[PDB]
């Protein structure tokens, strides 16, 4: 028993890291097959930064003006194109350790776990969401851009997240791999605003499930609540509202603990109007709510790669 | 910026585990050179374990009753020994995959990864303190005895835990890897006891360093104190009393903020004295122990391996 923020075991994932260095410039890529994907802001200067116009920042660059570095082979860049915020670098190898994989665009309310890198090396691994507002709450300083999310499905891994920055109130905005930012962020120097950030409700439900299994359940009642009734309360919360179709995501954690969905949820309605009177949830005094259904359930049943 | 509870990346270690079968029992071994190290109690039924009498039972063993896969390979076992709570298992390849390595016992208030697995396969990596009575708040489900906790250092690994047992409360138990367990504690299947658990009172203060560097500062207050004054009001809250040992080992901390040791421990009894007020601190409403002054600085100045 006992239930943790835990990451993927991510070396795949670093079998794949490299450093890559544009002029005064290194951060971080991913080098797949003989492609190796990185911010576009490797180009740039430091002043370029506060407006850069990336498409003439890179015509004047040469394929040799990229040096990528995987442990200390020096890699041959042989191409170069850039896809909205991220730049392909075709090399002249194909990186032995590729693993299985997919580029996938994640939901808001998903997790995945992010490999914070600095000169294309590892140095740790986290558990993140994204947030219905389109940040992560995340731990990346200067040099880490480049670093990647990514959930392990048995063999595959599937890559959600590359890192570009951070905005002014201490959260972090990045892209797919496909280079598209998630939310309305753009790579500038620039004070950017995220959304009003809400709580996902059906994540609170699964950790609320999770505390159950482990020993936490004095917050469990003897009223019940229709799903309109708890979202009237949640609203007034700043919670998202639950569909049927999160009631559905939820039924199996109900019915391996026969703790009916809209039970759970009138728990949490009483959580919400009262707080917790001095008891903590799994080792915390605050509702969380960046472990998914899924989350949960891996945790609880063991599930391996 | 941001702070996070950061595992090591777990590459290195996912290369060297292993599934480990005797009987109707199998859990993961560690596979490092040609020796593959897991718990005793590998070797027992389920009644054995009420009261195992380990030395009798290994007897009834013999090379061929212990089933080793790396991955989907059998390895052959040649050879078998106890020393303390694990069975060391000689096989007959050594691990292509092991890394530069040592064994440690670590001391209480220090951090570990722990790389989760069941059967051989990694199902998720997380960050433990070893806590001052020599348990650990981990996440453990059956079969995942032999699980490793690990630090490393550049290129190499230093073992310092192996997962046995859980406690009544909840937390767990395990050894070093000469198969010593931290604390009092017997592998079998009888209720034992923790002693009182207490509060790293050095991590606390790495944390609140780590908070400040990050934004939230409300707490900072203008007042010192003394070590003595200090540790009159911690042991009031049982917390560990403050040395000058630890105060020198947060001196680095104190430098790279400009905040002295003894003007944190000034907050910190503060913060002890009249609660949080309904703030929270790195997005917690409890003061985090679990991080050390080495984790933060490693943290939030970017240390790779
Ligand atoms: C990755 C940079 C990198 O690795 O390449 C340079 C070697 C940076 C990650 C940041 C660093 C601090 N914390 C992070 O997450 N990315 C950046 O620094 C961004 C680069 C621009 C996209 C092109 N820039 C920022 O993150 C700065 C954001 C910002 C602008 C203005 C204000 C105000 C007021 C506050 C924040
Ligand atoms: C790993 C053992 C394993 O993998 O073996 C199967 C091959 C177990 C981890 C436990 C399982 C539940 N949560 C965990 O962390 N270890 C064990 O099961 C221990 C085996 C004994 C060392 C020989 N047994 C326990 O951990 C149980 C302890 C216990 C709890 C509560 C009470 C009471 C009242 C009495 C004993």
């Amino acid at each position: 028993s006992g239930f943790r923020k835990m990451a993927f075991p991510s070396g795949k994932v670093e079998g794949c890291m490299v450093q890559v260095t544009c002029g005064t410039t290194t951060l971080n890529g991913l080098w797949l097959d003989d492609v190796v994907y990185c911010p576009r802001h490797v180009i740039c200067t430091s002043e370029d930064m506060l407006n850069p116009n990336y498409e003439d920042l890179l015509i004047r660059k040469s394929n040799h003006n990229f040096l990528v570095q995987a442990g200390n082979v020096q890699l041959r860049v042989i191409g170069h194109s850039m896809q909205n915020c991220v730049l392909k670098l075709k090399v002249d190898t194909a990186n032995p350790k590729t693993p299985k994989y997919k580029f996938v665009r994640i939901q808001p309310g998903q997790t995945f776990s992010v490999l914070a890198c600095y000169n294309g090396s590892p140095s740790g691994v986290y558990q993140c969401a994204m947030r219905p507002n389109f940040t992560i709450k995340g731990s990346f300083l200067n040099g880490s851009c480049g670093s990647v999310g990514f959930n392990i499905d048995y063999d595959c891994v599937s890559f959600c997240y590359m890192h570009h920055m951070e905005l002014p109130t201490g959260v972090h905005a990045g892209t797919d791999l496909e280079g598209n930012f998630y939310g309305p962020f753009v790579d500038r120097q620039t004070a950017q605003a995220a959304g009003t950030d809400t709580t996902i409700t059906v994540n609170v439900l699964a950790w609320l499930y999770a505390a159950v299994i482990n020993g936490d359940r004095w917050f469990l009642n003897r009223f019940t609540t229709t799903l309109n009734d708890f979202n009237l309360v949640a609203m007034k919360y700043n919670y998202e509202p639950l569909t049927q179709d999160h009631v559905d995501i939820l039924g199996p954690l109900s019915a391996q603990t026969g703790i009916a969905v809209l039970d759970m949820c009138a728990s949490l309605k009483e959580l919400l109007q009262n707080g917790m009177n001095g008891r903590t949830i799994l080792g915390s005094a605050l509702l969380e709510d960046e472990f998914t259904p899924f989350d949960v359930v891996r945790q609880c049943s063991g599930v391996t790669f």
